[PDB]
């Protein structure tokens, strides 16, 4: 579980958002795992615009930050779910590192600030949607 909270917006995985996000909607993607609701209270989160490919995660099920070097946000076969259909899904980046079912929505950062959301893991792997191209999550 996680959730990025910036200007007047929350960020989460889109399989894990909760009835009151769905009622509260500003953008969604599916082929992205994002969802993006309105809130009432200001955020405390800065989004990174870079391209910085090493950065630190919160792995959950380790109660740990983790460095990692991972790839550019490309579009990456993810095998079905209970959540999703086999599909490709956009905009996400990959990374050696520990994951298990029960960590998305820990934050990935660099020094210039929020970069992404864990989306995927398994076998050794961390993945992570990016959201540094959601320039309006400023405005
Ligand atoms: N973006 C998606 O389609 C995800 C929806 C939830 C399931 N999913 C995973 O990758 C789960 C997983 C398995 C094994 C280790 C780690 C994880 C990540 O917690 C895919
Ligand atoms: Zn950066």
């Amino acid at each position: 579980s996680g959730a990025i909270y910036v200007g007047n917006y929350r960020v989460v995985n889109r399989h894990l958002a909760t009835h009151n996000d769905w009622a509260n909607l500003v953008w969604e993607d599916s082929s992205r795992d994002l969802l993006v609701s309105s809130t009432t209270a200001q955020g405390c989160d800065t989004i990174a615009r870079c391209d910085c490919q090493t950065g630190v995660y919160y792995c959950s099920s380790r109660r740990k930050h983790y460095p990692v070097s991972f790839s550019k946000p490309s579009l990456i076969f993810v095998e079905a779910s209970e959540y999703y259909p086999a599909r490709y899904q956009s905009h996400l980046m990959l990374a050696v590192g520990h994951s298990e079912p029960g960590d998305c929505g820990g934050i990935l950062r660099c020094q210039h600030g929020v970069v992404g959301i864990v989306s995927t893991g398994g076998n050794g792997l961390v993945g992570f949607a990016d959201v540094r191209d959601l320039l309006w999550l400023d405005e």
